[PDB]
C-alpha cells in the first residue's frame, strides 16, 4: 500500500499562549534528532500532505493541519535508490516524551512513587 | 480555592487507544532515574475529586485533552528531601481524546520526543535529509 520511494516529512509545531512557537523533534529511542517521516501511501500520491498529517498523528498522538508545503527533494537510499521527499509544516516544552506499549512500562519506571501508581492501575491495560 | 495543596498530588497515567484496540502509554522525563507519568499538585477546590487535577495537569504538561477512566486508592510517599513529610498521591488513568484513532504500527512507540524553539532546531539536526527539509521551510518561523 505504501509507495516505496516516496516519503513525507512533517515539521510539527504548535503556537503557545504567549504567541511564540515550538517545534517537535524526535529520535528512535536507543545521528541527532529528526522530524516526523513516513511513506506516502498509494491513495495519498495526489496529496502527500495527507500522509504528513497521518504520520504526525500516528507518531505523536496530535492531530495536525498542513500550513505550508515545500518543493519535493530527492535523497539517495543503495545509492542507486532515489527517494523523493515531500516536506510540510504541520500545526498541531520542559520534558522529553515517549510512547510505550503497556507491557514495557514497568521496565521504564525507577521511582517508587511511579511504580506504586502502576502497580495499582496496570490491570486496566 | 485555586491554591495548591502542599502535600496532596495527582498522578495521571496518560494513554491513547489505537484503531485496532491496542493502547500506548505516555512517559516523560526532565530533559537530561527512569521515566515518569504526569504529576502535579491538587488544588484546594479539586480535593473532593482529584480526577479534575489529573485532567488539568495532563493538559498543562502534554497539551492533550483527557478523560478519567479509572482512579486508584490514594497512597502515601515520603517527601523527597524530608522524611518527616507525608505526601498523599491520587493516581488516575487518563485517555487522550482524539477525533479519529491512528493505525497500530510500530511507528506508534519507541520514539523519544522533545519540543524546542525554532532557533534550537538546526543544532539538533545531523542528517542531510532533515537539514534539507529545514533549509526549505525554516522561513515559516
Amino acid at each position: 500500500n505504501d509507495l516505496e520511494n516516496v516519503k513525507a516529512i512533517a515539521i510539527v509545531y504548535r503556537e503557545l499562549s504567549d504567541g511564540s512557537q515550538t517545534v517537535l523533534l524526535a529520535k528512535m529511542k536507543g545521528k541527532g534528532w529528526m522530524f516526523v517521516r513516513g511513506h506516502v501511501r498509494k491513495d495519498e500520491e495526489a496529496d502527500p500532505g495527507v500522509a504528513a498529517i497521518r504520520e504526525t498523528q500516528e507518531e505523536t498522538g496530535f492531530t495536525g493541519m498542513v500550513k505550508q508545503s515545500g518543493a519535493p527533494f530527492t535523497q539517495p537510499g543503495d545509492p542507486q535508490r532515489v527517494i523523493t521527499i515531500h516536506p510540510h509544516i504541520v500545526q498541531v516544552v520542559k520534558r522529553e516524551f515517549l510512547w510505550v506499549r503497556p507491557s514495557e512500562v514497568r521496565s521504564k519506571l525507577q521511582r517508587a512513587e511511579m511504580i506504586q501508581a502502576w502497580d495499582q492501575l496496570h490491570s486496566f491495560f
